[PDB]
RNA sequence: AUUAAGACAUUCGUGAGUGAUUUAUUUCCAUGAAGUGGCGU
């Protein structure tokens, strides 16, 4: 009903993790782009629904479409209906799927 | 669907320009074209 799993991920080759891409915002870059330690949370999480999505092949593929809304529901029923935000930081659910 | 996706450390570039294997050095030093007469007593 509610089964636990533990997920090792094994560096194949070298990773990067995104920083805040700038000390400033409008249009600039940064030069030198350094790379975190660790991931967000909200990467592991993306990454969760990303493979639940190629489990059950639902995914979004060139230019852009609609969906089929009953795969709109199966998709929000599965994955959620929503990325992670911290708007809702003091919700009491996940509010995923 | 995850501070994400795309991005050749690449383009142009003669190991080239000036440079005498030249300067100094006697094929020279020593050396007799010389030696001897013979026989007919």
């Amino acid at each position: 009903m509610n089964r636990h799993y533990l997920i090792t991920l094994t560096p194949m080759d070298w990773f990067f993790f995104g920083g805040e891409r700038t000390l400033d915002d409008g249009k600039s870059a940064d030069y030198i782009s350094h790379s975190n330690k660790f991931p967000q949370q909200s990467a592991l999480l993306g990454m969760i629904r990303y493979q639940l999505l190629k489990q059950h092949n639902l995914l979004s593929q060139f230019p852009y479409t609609e969906n089929k809304p009953t795969e709109k529901e199966i998709m929000k029923t599965l994955i959620g209906e929503q990325s992670f935000r911290m708007t809702e930081r003091k919700a009491k659910s996940l509010g995923l799927g």
